[PDB]
């Protein structure tokens, strides 16, 4: 009845203590936002009628959205993107019965379809796109998917970097998290209203109430404990025990670093050439505006005078020489050409770096056939390890929390006891279900090349079909007859 | 911890490291089967007769290859291997360690970058000893280590960091490794280990080996200087650009025009002055700018043929698995020197070998004969596909 | 009921802790207005001709 | 595009119904299941 161990002083205390170590990542987030798209991460004061200004450069703004879109095209497509398989007891099972694992395939495809349906229904696509924009501009996002509590609408609560905190060790084991939702008293969950009301004093409807959610490692066991706190007291009937692997609070980092509790954004690594673009581009716009100020210089040594140019109607003769009036130009030409040259040469870097279109995806883009393969292969070509690190950090828990809670609610089908608790694959190993569409297509054409004779003498047919199939990426374990 | 890394002035390095790591992964750990399990020196008894006889052996070994591949896909070795390849290209040494599986639950592979381990060798390359220096919190320790630390004395906080050390050493008696753990100056009870010579779970990987030298030197080291000569030569240019982005209006004092009258005038206001009086300060490095840009380009060309940056090879409609892995590996041995083969001997042999030991020590052995229970392994271009050439 | 509210308030680009929405044109307003000025002049400078 | 290219990939499986040394029941499912097809009424079970 007293929280001990890591949660010794309540959630607000831990949150305010760890906010100091949160702060620099937030500063980086603000800077990256100021150079890319300013609204996407405000400052903590600069809210509510603050008029974000566009950056002088446009490559940042294009680049953040393009990179988030391509990450979403390769990480959460229309297709099945997870894979549910069986290990270390299938050696009992997969030895015999190539007709036996077909029931297991049907059961697991049923489970994959039901997870995908829960994805499409509850609008995880919208919140995941938002989370990817946060994960590219800033370094850290925190997703939380609640208990479903019915088949009604249950979206996923996002947490941008300002409103949560995470402490780690030098591994990357998450020791503790605290979130800092600010909800109105009127729209609270019902149990929390009574817990706040018990503290005392009547409340207005729109008076803001800050909750804090704390998740911590136990001093006793290897499982998480969660509680809520409002105003300095643990919320009654909001206790929680969570297993080690099915933690519903998922903290996501884009680029990890050793012995460091948070993540650093992908835009950070190319920030400087971003800001060097900014300056170099800024000037140009400013230097343009100087050109847009006509000043007529009249030469005092001459004759012509502007009480007579101006008052004359059009096509009126008037007295004067033409060498007297001139106009003030701005003769930066060599500076303008060198500034434009380095501006271009820096946008080229940021275009190969942010996947801006260098004639890859323009020429008649389609869906689902060769497309997701190409997108993911390019996203691992550039971007470093974003697509794989992101797949380990994001998709494993997003399948794992779903697979826990949904099958803890819905129906378990026919499939055996070694496939009730399955293993999950997520990345390029899990796109499609089979290895490669091009493999199966060219393998079928290579089989069609084996037209001429069934019982062709002086040759084999049973092994060479297996060999042409087994040279390309085919399983060859149900594709070919044994007996 | 809040140090704000700065981007380099050149961009060829950044593109190049990621491209090289990606192409190494495309040719070293693809979607396909990438190891090969075969039989030697007793198959001469067996392969003489029964061309229908080795088909059962083929089926058994393809079953074992599939089960190793499944354990690869499930436990996310792809993510940690990509990280390890980026470490192995930028720095010279990585240390992978795959633990005992202890069930079919999630077991990823613990990486160790160069700062946190150490390796002593002889002038062969026999690994004599390794020590790793994981820094784990007291709260998230394994259960046996918590009691070993607690026995040392004093209560501990939850987030108080505890440095373990893992030591692996050659025996003075036999030719097998011995491992132990240590916290705070005492060997951890119930953490003893004896490991066979070939199935060592701690795999130290070097990119480019050198004789009589215990560590590895990165591939970026060999082209570092032309990298840094790019850096400087490029740096200036950006700096020299910024000088151009400072408008200073020089007004000629000998003349008439004066800037209390240019500025206050609205647009299209006549005002007095001659045009030869105001000019603007340019930066007249033009021949220096053209020679600097020329040598910059000519040095990026080298680093592009050196880091496999796109010189119109992989752009024109890239596909998967058919002619692709062959082409990638053949080019990665064309350039890069011996990276693809040295890396295959150092990396893929132990990563198959440790798996093949521990998994088949846990899971089921099929029908196949006694000369194929303990097989031989092929890894590189000899093992891409199963057959020789599509 | 909570889910079938016939009054639907729509925001284009949402922000945290802020009751309204900010338009998509806002984010590119400035380069919009810098076009405006830079273009305005030109038309004015034409008319002098 | 998935259904169209999947139907053409099935049409590539012309030559023989009862073609020896090969399966047909699973490979149609696999070529369909590599691209974005539900495969849950598209293919016969029983």
């Amino acid at each position: 009845e007293k929280r001990t161990g890591l949660a010794e002083d309540g959630a607000k205390s831990v949150y305010e203590r760890l906010k100091n170590d949160r702060a620099p990542y937030e500063t980086r987030a603000q800077n990256c936002a100021q150079y890319t798209i300013p609204s996407l991460f405000p400052k903590d004061s600069d809210n509510a009628s603050t008029d974000y200004q566009t950056p002088w450069q446009a490559v940042g703004a294009r680049g953040l959205n393009n990179l988030a879109s391509k990450l979403m095209l390769a990480l959460f497509p229309m297709q099945t993107w997870m894979r549910l398989t069986i290990s270390e007891y299938e050696a009992k099972q997969l030895l015999s019965d190539p007709d036996g694992l077909a029931k297991v395939d049907e059961g697991l495809s049923m489970v994959e379809r039901i997870i995908m349906n829960y994805i499409e229904s509850n609008s995880y696509r919208v919140t995941l796109f938002e989370a990817l924009k946060q994960l590219v501009v800033a370094g850290n996002v925190l997703l939380y998917l609640p208990e479903p509590e019915g088949s009604n609408y249950n979206p996923m609560k996002l947490y941008r970097l300002s409103s949560y905190v995470v402490q780690r060790d030098a591994f990357g084991n998450v020791l503790q998290m605290v979130t800092r939702d600010q909800i109105a008293f009127g729209a609270l969950p019902e149990d929390i209203r009574k817990a706040v009301e018990g503290q005392g004093g009547e409340k207005k409807a729109d008076e803001t109430i800050d909750v804090y959610t704390h998740i911590y490692l136990d001093e006793d066991s290897g499982e998480y404990l969660r509680y809520e706190e409002v105003e300095g007291m643990e919320v009654q009937g909001s206790d929680g025990t969570y297993p080690k692997e099915a933690c519903p609070y998922i903290p996501i980092r884009m680029v990890r670093l050793d012995g460091e509790s948070y993540g650093r954004s992908y835009i950070e690594e190319y920030l400087g050439d971003l800001r060097s673009l900014e300056n170099l581009q800024e000037a140009i716009v400013k230097m343009s505006m100087i050109s847009s100020k006509v000043i007529g210089l009249v030469n005092p040594a001459g004759i012509t005078q502007p009480r007579r140019l101006t008052k004359a109607q059009t096509g009126d003769f008037v007295t004067g020489r033409p060498e007297d009036i001139s106009f003030l130009q701005l003769e930066k030409q060599a500076d303008f050409t060198v500034a434009k040259a380095v501006s271009d040469a820096i946008e080229a870097r940021l275009s190969f770096a942010f996947m801006l279109n260098s004639a890859v995806q323009r020429t008649g883009e389609r869906v689902t056939a060769e497309e997701i393969r190409y997108v993911a292969s390019e996203l691992e070509d550039t971007l470093g390890g974003v697509y794989s690190i992101l797949s380990q950090e994001l998709q494993l828990p997003l399948v794992r929390v779903l697979l826990k809670q949904l099958q803890a609610t819905q129906q378990i089908p026919e499939l055996p006891k070694e496939a009730v608790e399955p293993t999950i694959s997520t990345g390029l190993e899990a796109i499609g279900r089979g290895q490669d569409l091009d493999k199966l297509e060219r393998c079928v054409t290579a089989w069609a090349a084996l037209a001429p004779m069934r019982d062709d003498p002086d040759i084999n047919l049973a092994m060479i079909k297996l060999r042409i199939a087994n040279a390309i990426g085919i399983d060859t374990s149900g594709i070919l007859l044994t007996e």
